This record gives structure tokens, sequence and C-alpha cells, in this order.
């Protein structure tokens, strides 16, 4: 029993974790085989004109207390890619995935390329997250693990001015109508990701917490005239097809569970909690209670 | 900005779980330098847990019957010795990934990430808080014993706690890594509640205070207490009494702020009183717990 937010551990990423220097700023790395993967902001920003003014000798790469030695640069859209002539060995099997709003990842926090902490989050529908960094987290990286494969969705980037953060996908391509430049920038309105609350409120079942059931089913039609109006996320049918999983174990179909959904939005929790939370909680995918209640290791 | 429940980087110990194996009986070990440390209930059957006779039933084990499993790699028993709820199994290979560390022993309100392992195999790191009850609120299923609490500090682990049981509200106990439990519990299987839980009031200040650093301010108002004052009111919605040591504790923050110790708990006072008013400090709509004034420090 329990159901807490929970990340992947974060091992074989924090063998891959490194600090880059280039004239003033320090941020973090990425050292996978002979390649550090960085945001391209650490060299009105022509960042071809400024990467074409380094050196291999400007970036200094550091991997705990020894020095590696950068051998080319490359940019790949907002990421740059440092050549070093050591192959990382450390280097777990991994890959680059991009990932949808909605999907869940960890985060390794690094500052000075020294993890320093490690939390699960969401993309939110507005392509933020709503993370935890500080001046030198950027470099910090998001993070799936399958098996034995580490699958990198996030490279953390900036802070916007409501607080929430923007990043990448590790081939540099930003998550959201961001730009990486000193510039007004803000985040859309964001909306609640339903299927991850429809999962979660799964999840409470699961843990015994009932008291939100209702005899009731819905539409899926009637159900999203209601979520747009609460600035929830419309759901699907891939969502619906989704969540059977959870539907079948607690005996309770998507639509039912979708008019608990409806009722609590139009009458609140009413001085309870679920699972120790008074608000509707959309970090968790169908993937994470599914994992997280069945106990699936890496 | 922003304030996340944060667990420490949980590599250093996961190069250090193993699966220990005792009969029909599999759960999780430490393995540091030449030893596996794990809970001494590994070694009981189905008429032993209600009440074993630890001594009498490892008396009776020799070492080739304690199968532990590093990876794909068995380890060798070379020696076993009980201390306290914990087992220790000497091995005839020293960790090679084993991190600088300490066990410590940790107070009611003190946090702490944990390493959840089924099989020997980590699946996922959170992070929480000894109750003031003893309890953890984790999330263990069947398996997950021998799994640890630690804390990272200047790249030493700090193993404080090591997950035993799950009493029958769901919530779980263990102990020390000197095997010794938090709380009035046991392990056995005989009737054991957990005692009525109460909200850690110096975590709620360091929280209020983390919202204060991170822009939020609704909550404050021109009112101060005195300690007494505000613990007749805070013992009412069942939180912990606040000590002079919390006052102390909470004076960098206060420093840092501009807002005395008790200005923060007379706004406590009365967010007790009134509720939140729909609205949320640091995204959450219910007082958090879960966080110490040193976390607080550690992360804004
Ligand atoms: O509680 C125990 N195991 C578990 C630990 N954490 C989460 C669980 C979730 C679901 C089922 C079992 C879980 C064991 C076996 C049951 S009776 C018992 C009594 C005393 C002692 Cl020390 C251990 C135990």
């Amino acid at each position: 029993s329990g159901f807490r937010k929970m990340a992947f551990p974060s091992g074989k990423v924090e063998g891959c974790m490194v600090q880059v220097t280039c004239g003033t700023t320090t941020l973090n790395g990425l050292w996978l085989d002979d390649v550090v993967y960085c945001p391209r902001h650490v060299i009105n920003p022509n960042y071809e004109d400024l990467l074409i003014r380094k050196s291999n000798h400007n970036f200094l790469v550091q991997a705990g207390n020894v020095q590696l030695r950068v051998i080319g640069h490359s940019m790949q859209n907002c990421v740059l890619k440092l050549k070093v002539d050591t192959a990382n060995p450390k280097t777990p099997k991994y890959k680059f995935v991009r990932i949808q709003p909605g999907q869940t990842f960890s985060v390794l926090a690094c500052y000075n390329g020294s993890p320093s902490g490690v939390y699960q989050c969401a993309m939110r529908p507005n392509f933020t997250i709503k993370g935890s960094f500080l001046n030198g987290s950027c470099g910090s990286v998001g993070f799936n693990i399958d098996y034995d494969c580490v699958s990198f969705c996030y490279m953390h980037h900036m802070e916007l001015p409501t607080g929430v953060h923007a990043g990448t996908d590790l081939e540099g391509n930003f998550y959201g109508p961001f730009v990486d430049r000193q510039t007004a920038q803000a985040a859309g309105t964001d909306t609640t990701i339903t299927v991850n609350v429809l999962a979660w409120l799964y999840a409470a079942v699961i843990n015994g917490d009932r008291w939100f059931l209702n005899r009731f089913t819905t539409t899926l039609n009637d159900f999203n005239l209601v979520a747009m109006k609460y600035n929830y996320e419309p759901l699907t049918q891939d969502h619906v097809d989704i969540l059977g999983p959870l539907s079948a174990q607690t005996g309770i179909a998507v639509l039912d569970m979708c008019a608990s959904l409806k009722e609590l939005l139009q009458n609140g929790m009413n001085g309870r909690t679920i699972l120790g939370s008074a608000l509707l909680e959309d970090e968790f995918t169908p993937f994470d209670v599914v994992r997280q209640c069945s106990g699936v290791t890496f």
C-alpha cells in the first residue's frame, strides 16, 4: 500500500553527468559514449556566429575530478554536442525520445555536473514543466527507464517568469513555443491532464479510497463538454483504451470513473482527500499507476 | 524557482542492493563492504511470524542456507550474526561499489529518500518523513522488505531506515541500520497499531518560509503569537508541539525572509482556522509537512 510520486532510480544517469564551462557560464552536460550534450546557450544570439569563434579548448568539460578534452563541436538545434577523446565507460543502454504533453519523466537536477536531486514530473499540456531548478541547473536531464534502457527525453534550458521551466528533447528541439534567449516569453494557459487524473483516481481505488465513486456513467462527449469548462484536456478514445487494464482491475468502467471526476469538478472534495491530496493529481500516467501498483524493477 | 519533493540521487544506494533468499522468503539486502544487512524476519517461516524466537531460528541456520544474489552473481555467505532486528551476513566479496557511508538513527519529522526494491532490483525512489508516530507513509508492496531510507550529504550516504513491515492502516514500520525499530513496533505478526498521527509543525513552518522565498505571501498576517498560545491552538488541530529548538532551527529562514518565527506561527494559526479558501501554497491545497528546515534551505 501507499502511493508516492516516485522517480526512476537515477544511477544510470548520474554516471553521465559532467560540468561544462565556456567563458563565464558553467552548466551541466550529458556524457554518452564520446559526446557531451549540453544547452547551446553555454556559448539577439546568432549561435552559428558564436560557435564558429570558439575552439575546442574553450570548452572545459569536467567529469568528477577528471578534465575531459574536447576534440570537436557541433550544434544540433538548441543542443551543443562536444566530441570528447574519452568514451564514458558508465554509458548505459540509451535512446533519445521526444515525449508528448501529459507524459511523465524523472529529472536529475544537477549543479556543476554534480547530481543533487531527483524528482518526478510531467510535461504540461502548455509544454512547460513545473520543476525545481536554480541558477546552474541548465543541462539537467529528464528520463524514463525501460528495463535496462534509459530514454532521455528532456534537457533543461531556462526558467519562465512564472517560475515554470522550459527545455528541449536531446535532439535540441524545444518542447513548446519557446526560444533559448532573454526575451519576453510566457507559458500558455495550462490545462489538467485528464487521463492522468483518471489514472490517479484508479490508484486511489486500488489503495482503498472509494468515497468519490458513484453509480453513474457518462458519454465521452458529455464528459468532454465538462472537461472543456474546467480547463481539463479532452479525453480521447485512446485514453479510454489506455485506462482499460485499470478499469478491468478495479471493476470501474472508464466512463463510470469519468462521472466520478465530473462530480468532483462540479461539487469539489468537501473537506475530504484522495491519496492524501485535496487537489486532483495529474502527474501520474496510467503506466505509472500500473508500474507502482505492481512493483516493476530496473 | 519551484518547489518539488525531491529525493537524493539514488545511484550510490542502487550499487548496494542485493537479493537475500532464505527458504521460501526473498527480500532485499544492503551490501556494504563485506556485509549484507537485511531484516532478520527473512529466516521466518509460516507458523513463525506470530511469535518468532529469532535466536532459536538463527542458531539452526548455516551460511549456505542464505542465498545472496548481487545482480546475476551469487555471493557466498561466510558468516552471520544478528544485531537487534537486522541480520548481518558476512560475504566473501567486498562490494566494489560501496560508497562513503554512515548509519544514522533519525528523529520524527526528519526526511529521507527511499529506494524501493523487489528481488534486489531498485524500482523507484521517493521522498518521505519519519512521522511523529514513528511510521512512514511509504509505497511498498510484498517483497519490498529490506528497502532502505537514506540521505546524501557531501558525497556520504547516511542510511537511516530499513523497511520491515506494513501496519494494518497501510503505513510502514522499520528499523535504523543497527536493527532498532522506530516506534513501539516489533517484527511479529501480533496486533500492532500506529499511534494517532500528528502534523510536523516545524516542517509546515519551513514550507511556509519556502513559499515566502518563492514569492507567495497571501497567508501572512499582521499578528504574532506567544509560543505557548501557538502550541495551545496547534494541538487542537493535531499538530506537534513547537519547541524552542524548532524556533531556533527556523532562525536562518526567519532572517532570510524577514518574518519572525512567531509571526509565521500566527500565519499558521490563521491558516488552521480559515483553511485555504480555494487558494494554494506552492501548488498544494494542504499544509505540507514533509520538508524539514534543512530541506528548504537546501532546495530554495
Ligand atoms: O508486512 C510485511 N511485508 C510488507 C512490507 N511492506 C509492504 C507490504 C505490502 C503488502 C504486503 C506485505 C508488505 C511482512 C509480511 C506480512 S506480516 C509481517 C509481519 C511482521 C513483519 Cl516484520 C513483516 C511482515
